[PDB]
């Protein structure tokens, strides 16, 4: 990432922390820092992590270190926030959770005292307390200076909120998901928790409090089990909750009742990020925050892609989005080095990272400025603006009539392409393409094998249109110049490779008749099409329906099941002009221009208007 540059902040086996024990105090070298957690209160950076005195193993001796700054990162001072309970050489304050509230830093640990197993296994809760600590920062001009001071509080138990009961189940332990939780609109403190049952069972929650940290609520709702250390943020008036899977792809869910009801956001972001290149591996902490940059709220997510395995955790990669369209910035982290938590800060507009490196399981946190992964982010977001303002812009055949849609508008193949790829207006997923001719607005496509691919499963680890398992609207218009042999395909989202096994999609024939397909039922061709005609298609799937329009018009017999009731789709692709495989017999001889890609089944109103609007929708002329 050219221009951007770090330094080892928290350095393993080599930073000092001011270590109390019984009323005396001595500057003590540290083994591994871990768990980092990035803050700006009142312009002062925080920078909060476990100080894991002698190993890092995770059952050891920690205490909760801060260290702030005043000047953006160049100069710190250092302090212990929260002490452990000194009763044993593993007493711990761990996974500490932070919330940034005026002048107040909120802090919540998990406190162990003696035991030497890692908190998801234990039977019981005699080892276990749950603290809160509250820092209260305060600056001074004098001398013509900028100084800060952080003064800790001592610790207060929050056990008194834990009930012994949650719907049905018996609770064990509950601790904080890491990294920085959230004040929310409303004021209340919010913290996504991770909770044990009886059974041993890990679950997330909703840990919230409406006044100032004093007491403490749960919401009755959970993720799924085998979600842990839970990260949230809250857009557009609900909490999006963003948790771990160990061995499995994460789960994301929204809440707009602080944790009562959670449905999971099958629609945007679940199931999207994997832990590793075939998502079987453990997974991480992330940093999750919602933003504004240059005027536009944003998401930035970071997780390692854990090309190594294991814990490892190599390749810490960021990632941009808007709730519709995900983008990969790059990667953080340098080469092939471990890189696992991490935390994201945005301030005066400059873009920092406190993360993890990992060398022989002695772990620092390096302290990054990610000057090139903003200037890529300002870039992308100018994109998403200048295509939504393009579209919206658009005056409608009527005055003008409605506009058309850009609300959940994803993805947008036009005028720009490559020898080999046809791109992605919005910058985030590209379509690979075979045998195909640049023409304004599009590509046209012949012979054997021709085709564009828009992958969506063939994503890989990270599955940005996922969502189309559940709803989507593909739309773009077609010409044929060829009548073909026999049925020859146009446009469909593909179960398999090959595009033999459909969900959804849309073919001619010999006939002049159109052949629309409908999951795995009995094609009825329907319809005429003439040589030479531009034509409007559009394909929807929500609720496991599917339907395919023609010039705005609904094909007869549109409005089919798709997908059996039991299952969930893994769409393969969407092809495009063609399947894009040389082992498929098939020549579409086609002309497809301005495909557009939504992540919710359209009105018709809105189908209309694209239909109408077919001839001004182009990124040729702007
Ligand atoms: O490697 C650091 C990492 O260890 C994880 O714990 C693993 C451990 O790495 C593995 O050797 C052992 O067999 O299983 C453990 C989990 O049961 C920790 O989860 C993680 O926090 C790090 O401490």
């Amino acid at each position: 990432a050219p221009g951007s540059s770090r330094v080892e902040l928290f350095k393993r086996q080599s930073s000092k922390v001011p270590f109390e024990k019984d009323g005396k105090v001595t500057e003590r070298v540290v083994h591994s820092f871990r768990l980092p957690a990035l803050v700006n209160v009142d312009g002062v950076m925080v920078a909060i992590a476990d100080a894991r005195y002698e190993t890092s193993f995770d059952n050891s001796l920690i205490d909760t270190v801060a260290k702030y700054s005043v000047d953006d990162g160049e100069t710190w001072e250092t302090q212990i926030a929260i002490k452990n309970s000194r009763a044993s050489s593993v007493s711990r304050v761990v996974d500490p959770t932070v919330i940034v509230k005026g002048n107040k830093l909120y802090v919540l640990v998990g406190s162990y005292n003696s035991s030497r197993s890692y908190w998801t296994s234990h039977g019981d809760a005699r080892d276990w307390d749950i603290l809160l600590a509250v820092g209260e920062v305060t600056k001074s001009t004098a001398g013509g200076k900028i100084t800060a001071s952080i003064k800790w509080g001592s610790p207060v138990s929050l056990k008194e909120f834990f009930p012994a009961e949650m719907e049905g189940m018996h609770t064990n332990q509950f601790l904080g998901g890491a990294g920085v939780a959230i004040v929310a609109s409303n004021g209340n403190l919010v913290y996504p928790v991770q909770v044990t049952n009886k059974k041993k069972q890990v679950f997330s929650k909703i840990f919230y409090s409406e006044d100032e940290g004093k007491t403490w609520k749960f919401g009755k709702g959970r993720s799924a089990f085998g979600c842990s250390e839970p990260v949230a943020l809250e857009w557009e008036g609900k909490l999006i909750i963003n948790t771990r899977v160990d061995y499995r792809r994460r789960l994301v869910y929204e809440s707009s009742d602080m944790g009562n009801t959670w449905l999971e956001a099958v629609g945007t972001l679940s199931r999207v990020w994997g832990p590793s290149p075939k998502s079987n591996q453990p997974g991480s902490q992330s940093s999750f925050t919602a933003v504004t940059i240059e005027g536009m709220r944003v998401m930035l997510f970071t997780h390692p892609l854990n090309f190594k395995g294991r814990w490892l955790r190599d390749r810490l990669n960021l990632w941009l989005t808007d709730n519709q369209r995900i983008y990969n910035v790059g990667q953080v982290s340098i080469g092939d080095e471990n890189s696992a938590y991490s935390s994201v800060l945005y301030k005066d507009d400059k873009l920092y990272c406190l993360h993890e490196i990992n060398s022989n399981e002695v772990y620092s946190l390096v302290f990054a400025r990610l000057v090139g992964e903003l200037r890529i982010i300002k870039s992308v977001l100018q994109s998403w603006k200048n295509w939504d303002s393009h579209l919206s812009s658009i005056c409608t055949p009527a005055g003008c009539g409605p506009a058309v849609t850009t609300v959940g508008l994803v993805g947008f193949l036009s005028h720009s392409a490559t020898k080999t790829e046809w791109e992605d207006a919005y910058r985030c997923v590209n379509a690979s393409t075979a045998n195909a001719e640049r023409v304004p607005n599009g590509l046209k496509f012949a012979g054997v094998g021709g085709g564009a691919l828009w992958p969506v499963s063939q994503q890989g680890q990270n599955q940005r249109y996922h969502f189309a398992n559940h709803a989507f609207t593909l739309v773009a218009s077609v010409t044929i110049h060829e009548v073909p042999k026999g049925a020859s395909p146009l446009l469909g989202a593909s179960l398999d490779s090959s595009g033999g096994k459909k969900l959804l999609g849309l073919s001619y024939d010999k006939r002049h008749q159109w052949q629309p397909i409908y999951g795995s039922t009995p094609v009825t061709p329907t319809g005429s099409w003439e040589m030479g005609k531009r034509y409007h298609v559009v394909l929807t799937m929500a609720n496991k329906i599917g339907s395919v329009y023609i010039d705005g018009e609904p094909l007869e017999g549109s409005g089919q099941t798709v997908v059996p009731d039991e299952r969930t789709p893994d769409i393969s692709h969407f092809y495009v002009g063609g399947y894009k495989r040389s082992g498929m017999p098939t020549d579409s001889r086609v002309t497809v221009n301005n495909v557009l890609l939504y992540n919710r089944q359209l009105n018709a109103e809105e189908i209309r208007t694209l239909f109408l609007s077919q001839d001004l929708i182009g990124t040729e002329a702007h």
